[PDB]
């Protein structure tokens, strides 16, 4: 028993991450069979970042301009590409530790392990979600851009995200693997802001279920409610809306405790309005929402 | 900028982790150079869950009792010996992917990295502190024994903790890499609990100076405290005794923030007195006591 916000083990990414420097720029990149991704900002320089066109300074630069360090070693670039925010550059070896892989695009709610590197060299590993306003609360300094974000399912490594910048909040905003980003963000040194945030509703609940697991019932009361009671409160607080898909996913835990959701819904309800009364759950004073249902499934059985 | 719970990136732990079996029984653990460590527990039986004398049981085992396996690879044991609670298994093969290590036993407040293991297989990762009361609040289920805590500072992995079971009110005891408890702890199914838990003092001080470096003022005051009036306030509230050792520690957060060690301490006694008033500080409601000064400095500016 117990419970704790807990990575993926991060030695199949760890195996991946290499040192990207163009002129006076260092920051980090993913080697995956012959390529390293890193972000295509990495060619401005401060200047340039203020209004980039990212074709121009590209074009510009040739194989040579680009040092690829894994570890003691320089890899040798003998070929550059840009697909969105993300530059690829071609070396001429095969990473001999790349694990089976995918490259996913997460939805807002879903959660994954950042493993945070600088100058090409894994510093820590921590859990995040992609926040409903598309940013993640991370802990990144300068030189951690190139830090990626990954899911492991069975042995296969799904990366999702790859660190691009810092927004005014102290929030972390950033792209897929395909340069796509989360959010209405650019790769340019002007103004921008992160959306007001919402809780993510599903994955408190699945907390909730993680603390009655754990011996922590107290929240707990004889009530049920519905969909559209619930979500006209859900609502007020900022509260992102409760669907039946959500219901659906939480199945396993109402099974397993013999709380309905709504009967849980019931428990929320009345933790919103009337607040925690002094108490914590599971070793908290705020209620938690960086939780999937999967997530508690998984670390719970 | 952020502030996290943050652990080490677990790969070079992640190539040593192991399954032992003894007769019914199959835990993890831990392979560096040619020797297996595991919990000495892993040589009872039904019955010697009560009393067992692990002198008595030992002896009676040969080599071959003890099936090895490394993934797919099951290692040859050709030797076996007993320190304090560890059992110490040679192996015909040097691990190849051994890192830079040590042995160290650490004190209470001290972090560290958890690798949870199911069957020597790598679960997840989080970061725990050792308790005043010489436990830890980890995430175990079945088959977690001989799971490693550990910290990897400049390429080296200290091993400070292997994973022997859990306590009555949920909470986990373990051993140093030597095979001696932390705590008054031994490895039998007699009626045992923890002492009453306190407070880190000296860590809570860390992360105050953390929230003010990432920018948070709201709860200082224009007030100090001596040592021993902070100490009489501190006791009341279950918190740690503060010592000239810790204060010395805090040395370099004072600098860096231009507030004095007893400055803060008047903060956190005032905080300890009126609560949040529904604030937060680096995201939690409650005063968090596992980050260290060191890893203050570490994640921080
Ligand atoms: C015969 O009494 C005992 C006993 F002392 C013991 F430690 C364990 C068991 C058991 O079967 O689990 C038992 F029956
Ligand atoms: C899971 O196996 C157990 C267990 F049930 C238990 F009560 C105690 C120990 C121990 O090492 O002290 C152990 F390994
Ligand atoms: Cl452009
Ligand atoms: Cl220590
Ligand atoms: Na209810």
């Amino acid at each position: 028993s117990g419970f704790r916000k807990m990575a993926f083990p991060s030695g199949k990414v760890e195996g991946c991450m290499v040192q990207v420097t163009c002129g006076t720029t260092t920051l980090n990149g993913l080697w995956l069979d012959d390529v390293v991704y890193c972000p295509r900002h990495v060619i401005c320089t401060s200047e340039d970042m203020l209004n980039p066109n990212y074709e121009d300074l590209l074009i510009r630069k040739s194989n040579h301009n680009f040092l690829v360090q894994a570890g003691n070693v320089q890899l040798r670039v003998i070929g550059h590409s840009m697909q969105n925010c993300v530059l690829k550059l071609k070396v001429d070896t095969a990473n001999p530790k790349t694990p089976k892989y995918k490259f996913v695009r997460i939805q807002p709610g879903q959660t994954f392990s950042v493993l945070a590197c600088y100058n090409g060299s894994p510093s820590g590993v921590y859990q995040c979600a992609m926040r409903p306003n598309f940013t993640i609360k991370g802990s990144f300094l300068n030189g951690s851009c190139g830090s990626v974000g990954f899911n492991i399912d069975y042995d296969c490594v799904s990366f999702c995200y790859m660190h691009h910048m810092e927004l005014p909040t102290g929030v972390h905003a950033g792209t897929d693997l395909e340069g796509n980003f989360y959010g209405p963000f650019v790769d340019r040194q002007t103004a921008q802001a992160a959306g007001t945030d919402t809780t993510i509703t599903v994955n408190v609940l699945a907390w909730l279920y993680a603390a009655v697991i754990n011996g922590d019932r107290w929240f707990l009361n004889r009530f049920t409610t519905t969909l559209n009671d619930f979500n006209l409160v859900a609502m007020k607080y900022n509260y992102e809306p409760l669907t039946q898909d959500h219901v659906d996913i939480l199945g396993p835990l109402s099974a397993q405790t013999g709380i309905a959701v709504l009967d849980m819904c019931a428990s929320l309800k009345e933790l919103l309005q009337n607040g925690m009364n002094g108490r914590t759950i599971l070793g908290s004073a705020l209620l938690e929402d960086e939780f999937t249902p999967f997530d508690v499934v998984r670390q719970c059985s």
